[PDB]
């Protein structure tokens, strides 16, 4: 330590500065994922699949997560409409050790891993939790929604590091900057705003290797708000600016920036993607 | 719900416009704890014994928490130098059970509890998760910072809403908003951004009968950062805007602010009192 | 520069650490202004006469300023009620050598400024930008709301470090982080955003000499909303979580908080008082 | 307005919900500027240069305007290389009539203007402001760097309104949420956080017919921060998690993400491509 720069951040960025990549001088391939593995939990479900599927388009072998519906149909269909390798793989995201075995399977089947998405989660539903007095439904959300989205990043960020590189994207929401209305949800409010500061804390511990970012949607039509009444939808839609709730293909987008070639200078940040809900 | 003024954020508020209360018309007089009791958790510790001893030279009733530090000695003290009733209690603050038959016994033993500080905290001081295997340290973490925090809200609203008023604190952190450098810490930036938003979740939910705001520390002149060398501490003053640490004397103002009547209108709001250090 | 730790922020400092201040042992002592003089713009209208009345009470010497509505009355009030010395001064903020040569006067007539408040302002009451084609009306807003504030700035920094002490206040309000509705006001938002950012950046210059902060409220019963209608007030009511407007009595804690020595770590922050309204 | 779901945000909505457009079902076409003009102010430096070529590689027409350096030849590089239709345009952003000109002008070349990117800027250079007396400085940063973008953003504003479409992206910069150090830069932060809060505005008054979004760049290698020594660079280098300044080809993703149909329930968002800089 002598003759270096050394960062404040990270040591392990060696000696500064650190050199930029060689790209594409057509943003156009920035894009493209051909090439590279990625791995996208919870895509049995609405924002899941529609990613996975936007992966696969733009030239990714994809990794297909499941709990509680089977969905190989789902990785066939991406292996004979777009020709990638495609493999589904069960685990329970609540359970570490689960976690850690399909992430090593997913190394070995794929060869590596490029590309990870942590979204798999559930909703609080259950409304004020002041008259919620078994903590099941608490641990339940923070095992979910928070431990089960650290056990992903611990294990992906050491194939990351042993690679040299890697995108980790979480799938947080606009419920870890604001406060839902007028459905109660604190624990669930509470593991969002966890999720998007873990990223960034992860983005300083991983920089060497690896970028790490948040999508944070706003309301998007899934099955996951289906606990909401119509006059609740329609409240969300008065405080939305543009008036309506998201579909999943508008999400694909920010999903297929963070994860190519189009982001590498993009780390720590939380791409929000909610129709201006949490401008007001 | 015809003629009435309904809520978007708590229907439980009643007809709108709520009313504002009388208040003095000294502003020092604000500021007073006569005739009110306050529980402040964590203040065997650093800043919880100062905001303790503050709260009493405001007025305040004052029950004490410690769990490996006995500090009967602290509310003796507190009772001889200032004329007001404490009590200190052992509560291991991970342990739900204990938490709510500590706070049922307060309430019994000082009569109610008009407020409450969530303050006890331990740090993270392993480095980079990326080497820190099995999951024993992250629990540890998430259960004192955050579920501990959480198992004390919970308890205390029950308080303030058959009592129909309350002021809850919770000491967050700098680490909830920023990521400390060099002492990479993810675990416990994650827990206490959780707080923050937890704080303000729950400012929602209890907003007929309590308010709730966190207080954030920057770096303060206490033990939990004697894991620290000099060559790091220097390194957090070159980064802070005043140059220094702060002292524990710098933080009690802001809690008496949230604590007293000086606040009425302020809540689901986070305190920064770090020395500029979230700026850069 | 060998042998001293050279600031990041502000190489002024001098070597690192800066040393604390010496602070009385008692809470309620830290919110004195004996021996202070205040300065308060925009002191004849709602917020900055209950400001300035409680930095009256505390104990400070005060300087009322006006423009259109003459406050020597007040000024007066605050002689014969608190026995503190207190004169006012016609000035439009607008002009920059009008606001140097008051700011003189006052240092001349009290001897020194110990506390700055940047407070007065004029709101939008125009509706959607797209159809005010003369731009006057954002010129307006822009010189009141944000020139205005930095030609004070500007001016009383020099005091503060020509006596190596100080503390400034800017009112911001809750239209510098959120976007109001339904009624609608870009400009004002945009000159209150530059507001808020603005005290950020002078702490970190200011902070040899001097702290720096935004006190930022919600909706206050005063005159400056009086253009609203009914059913625009009562949707700000209901996107409240407390319920309600606050009243001027409820900001003054929070002025007399920054402007005191309660508050000797906290600077560059931003202090809401606004009934949870930035929060969902 | 009975049996409507009127929007508490901007009734010009209509009756709610409002309606999703038809998407490309491949998701790299949601990136194409096919068929679309873009204009793109401060293009004959650096990051504009970036933008304006990216844009026109995914397809579009691309007006350049430059003020003291020309560049018609670079309009010339983009019809010859790609194929599209591009012409240079002189004007001093500072200069409403000029701006309204320019823009007019360029809808009529063109046809219209589907996508705007206010861009062109100039960097405060001065030093702490409180020894830069009278206010030209400060004036010519507010001039260029808030009131230039806001007279670009009025007038395209209405074209979008007329035609019921458009996006509009501003360059912001980390400035508008942090405050850069050791480089002391007051007049300029508050600019930039003026622009992003601005855009925020816009993008609630503009939610029927258009888009708003802002880009903030950190530091990235161009020519603006010429007066940066060594030992600046060093610093700044130290304080980002990705270890280096960003390149014009990694914010060009972004730029495109956020022009085309990619971002359809895009908008009040902030695009923050920093290298981690603001995490810390
Ligand atoms: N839709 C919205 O409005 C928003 C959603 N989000 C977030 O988006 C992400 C996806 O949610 P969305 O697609 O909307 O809802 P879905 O319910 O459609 O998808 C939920 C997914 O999570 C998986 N999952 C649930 N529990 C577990 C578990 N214990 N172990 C493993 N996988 C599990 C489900 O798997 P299976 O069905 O196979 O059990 C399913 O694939 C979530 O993190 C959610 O919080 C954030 C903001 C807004
Ligand atoms: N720079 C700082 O000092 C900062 C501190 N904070 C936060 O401030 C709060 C106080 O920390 P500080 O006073 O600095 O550190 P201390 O270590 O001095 O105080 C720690 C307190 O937490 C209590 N505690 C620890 N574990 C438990 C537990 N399992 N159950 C119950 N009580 C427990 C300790 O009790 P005992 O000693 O009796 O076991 C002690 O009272 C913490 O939340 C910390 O995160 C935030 C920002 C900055
Ligand atoms: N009330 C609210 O809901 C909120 C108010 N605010 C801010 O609070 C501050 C005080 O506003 P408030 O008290 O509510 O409204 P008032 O209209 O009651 O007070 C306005 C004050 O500003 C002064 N003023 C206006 N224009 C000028 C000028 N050109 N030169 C000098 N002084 C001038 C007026 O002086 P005179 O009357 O003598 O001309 C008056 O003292 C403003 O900055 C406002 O933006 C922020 C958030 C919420
Ligand atoms: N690190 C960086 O480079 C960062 C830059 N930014 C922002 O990015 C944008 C581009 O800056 P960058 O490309 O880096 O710097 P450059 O100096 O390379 O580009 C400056 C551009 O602004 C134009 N411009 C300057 N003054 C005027 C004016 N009065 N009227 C019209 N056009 C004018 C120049 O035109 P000409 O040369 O023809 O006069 C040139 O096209 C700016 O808004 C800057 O604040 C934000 C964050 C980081």
């Amino acid at each position: 330590s002598m003759g270096e720069i050394e960062s404040y951040c990270n040591k392990e960025l060696g000696p500064l500065p650190t050199k930029a990549p060689t790209l594409s001088k057509n943003v156009l391939d920035l894009f493209s994922l051909k090439g590279k593995v990625a791995s996208v939990t919870g895509s049995s479900g609405g924002i899941g699949w529609a990613v996975a599927e936007a992966y696969a388009q733009a030239g990714a072998d994809v990794a297909i997560w499941y709990n509680s519906h089977p969905a190989d149909e789902k990785a066939e269909h991406l292996q004979k409409t777009y020709g990638v390798h495609s493999k589904a793989y069960k685990c329970n995201i609540s359970d570490p050790k689960s976690v850690e075995e399909t992430i090593s399977q997913q190394e070995k089947d794929f060869g590596t891993i490029d590309v990870f998405v942590a979204n798999a989660g559930v909703t609080w539903t259950q409304g004020p939790e002041i008259d919620v007095d078994n903590y099941d439904s608490w641990n339940k959300i923070i095992s979910v929604d928070l431990n089960g989205v650290y056990y992903c990043s611990h294990n992906i960020g050491k194939i990351f590091k042993k690679n040299g590189k890697g995108s980790l994207i979480i799938t947080s929401s606009i419920s870890g900057k604001i406060v839902n209305i007028p459905q109660l949800q604190a624990p669930y409010n509470t593991a969002k705003a966890a999720c998007t500061h873990l990223a960034k804390s992860l983005a300083i511990e991983w920089a060497p290797f690896a970028r790490v970012n948040t999508i944070s949607p706003g309301y998007i039509d899934t099955d996951i708000t289906d606990f909401a009444s119509k006059d609740m939808k329609a409240k969300w839609w008065q405080l939305t600016p543009l008036g309506r709730e998201g579909l999943t293909q508008e999400l694909v987008g920010g999903y297929l920036y963070l994860a190519s070639n189009a982001s590498t200078f993009t780390t720590g940040s939380d791409v929000v993607i909610d129709g201006g809900y949490t401008c007001p």
